[PDB]
């Protein structure tokens, strides 16, 4: 027996590049492989037709519906409410923004000189699974990096 307990969800998740694809309706068509093969968009919602647990995908930021996806061929990364400080460090040379929290090999907003430290103002901060991706503006580009890539 399943049944589609239909149920939200607030965080970010990428689907794997080996995948089956993403589930256009819980029930699926088909399952086509497209752009979210390592690149993290966000969790709008998290229903589960039975046993299946399929993860709604949507837009980076406003969360707009682009279909379901299976638990197993994901990597879901749970969020929580984001942080804000202005303090103002200095990025390290070389480092690759990333244009959505996590920041996966398809989200990459910019990077930093190799060698020269960027005046990097933080405005806003997202705490993700692990990872606390800072946001903030190099050089007319805007985007997250982690506390790790970022110099203190």
């Amino acid at each position: 027996n399943n049944q589609l307990t239909v149920t939200n969800n607030s965080g970010v998740a990428q689907i794997n590049a080996k995948n089956s694809g993403l589930y256009t309706t819980v029930y699926d068509t088909k399952g086509k492989t497209t752009n979210q093969i390592q690149r993290t968009l966000s969790v709008t919602k998290a229903a589960t037709l039975g046993d299946k647990k399929f993860y709604l995908v949507g837009d980076y930021n406003t969360g707009t519906n682009y279909g379901w996806v299976k638990q197993d061929e994901v990597i879901y990364n749970t969020a929580k409410s984001p942080v804000k400080i202005n303090q103002t460090y200095n990025v390290k040379p070389g480092v690759k923004l990333h244009t959505v929290p996590w920041g996966t090999y398809n989200q990459v907003a910019g990077t930093v000189s190799g060698k020269g430290d960027q005046t990097f103002k933080a405005t806003k901060q997202q705490q993700i699974d692990k990872a606390t991706y800072l946001y903030g503006t190099v050089n007319g580009k805007s985007g997250w990096i982690s506390k790790y890539y970022l110099t203190a």
